[PDB]
């Protein structure tokens, strides 16, 4: 499929994105987006 | 609550949207945005 | 590492918002990002 599963989430309150670690070829791609990140 | 369970999570490097599974009402919803895709 | 694990992953079709729960400090942060929901 298109889509391919995620294998690992983080995210990062200095860059204030999230990265995704996908199961996809070399095992070497992610996706990566912008996020908001705060203490509730 | 209103923030319902992701079940399973994709991403797609041809669309640039990740898109999450929702534990909600029949089972057929789901969240989705648009994300980076690369690889490092 | 900067990058932290999501413990928790929800996401809200009223609020048009996904929420991850990091593991992080005292526990008490979140990730959080603009949304689609649909119904497919
Ligand atoms: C003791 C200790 O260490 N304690 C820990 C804390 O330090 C740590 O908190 C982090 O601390 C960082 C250092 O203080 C701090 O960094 C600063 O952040 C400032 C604010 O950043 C916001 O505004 C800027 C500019 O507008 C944006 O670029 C940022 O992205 C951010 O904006 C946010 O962006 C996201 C993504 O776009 C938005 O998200 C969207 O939200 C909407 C809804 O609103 C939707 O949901 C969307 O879907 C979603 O995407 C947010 O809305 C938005 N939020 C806001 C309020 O706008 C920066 O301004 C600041 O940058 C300056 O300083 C650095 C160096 O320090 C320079 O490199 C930069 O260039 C810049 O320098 C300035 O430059 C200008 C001109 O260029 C100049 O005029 C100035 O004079 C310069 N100033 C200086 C000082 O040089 C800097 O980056 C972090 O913000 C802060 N993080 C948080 C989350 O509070 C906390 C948290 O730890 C972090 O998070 C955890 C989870 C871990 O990952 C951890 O490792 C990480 O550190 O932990 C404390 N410890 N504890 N407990
Ligand atoms: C052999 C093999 O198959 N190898 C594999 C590779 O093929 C595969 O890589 C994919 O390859 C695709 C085909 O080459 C390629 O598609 C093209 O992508 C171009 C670039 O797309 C970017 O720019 C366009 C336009 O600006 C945007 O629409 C796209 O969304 C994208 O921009 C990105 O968008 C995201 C989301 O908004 C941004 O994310 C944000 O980032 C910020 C920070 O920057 C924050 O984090 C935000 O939170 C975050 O959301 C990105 O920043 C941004 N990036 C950039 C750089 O801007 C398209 O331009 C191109 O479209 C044209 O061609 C198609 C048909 O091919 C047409 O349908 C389109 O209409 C368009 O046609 C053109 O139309 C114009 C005018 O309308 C005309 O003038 C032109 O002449 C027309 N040209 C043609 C040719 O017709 C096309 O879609 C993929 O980009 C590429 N993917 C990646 C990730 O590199 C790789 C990867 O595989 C993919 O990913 C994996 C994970 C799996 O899902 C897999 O299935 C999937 O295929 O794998 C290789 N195999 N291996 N290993
Ligand atoms: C019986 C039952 O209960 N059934 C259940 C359904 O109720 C439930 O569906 C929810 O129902 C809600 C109530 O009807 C409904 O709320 C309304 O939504 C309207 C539409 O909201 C869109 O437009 C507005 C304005 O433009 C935006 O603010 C919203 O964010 C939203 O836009 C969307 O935003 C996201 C994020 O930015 C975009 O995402 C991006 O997408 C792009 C691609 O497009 C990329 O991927 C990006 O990465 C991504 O981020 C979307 O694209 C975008 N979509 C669109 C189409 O634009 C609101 O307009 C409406 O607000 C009015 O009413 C409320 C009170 O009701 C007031 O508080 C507001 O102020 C506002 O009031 C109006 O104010 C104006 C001026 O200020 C005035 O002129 C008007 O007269 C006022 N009107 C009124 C009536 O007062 C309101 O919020 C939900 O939309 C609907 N949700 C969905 C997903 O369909 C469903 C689903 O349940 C939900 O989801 C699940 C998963 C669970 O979480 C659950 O708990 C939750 O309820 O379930 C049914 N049950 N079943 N099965």
């Amino acid at each position: 499929m298109a889509p391919v599963p995620v294998t690992k989430l983080v995210c990062d309150g200095d860059t204030y994105k999230c990265t995704a670690y996908l199961d996809f070829g070399d095992g070497r791609w992610v996706a990566q987006w912008d996020t908001n990140v705060f203490h509730t």
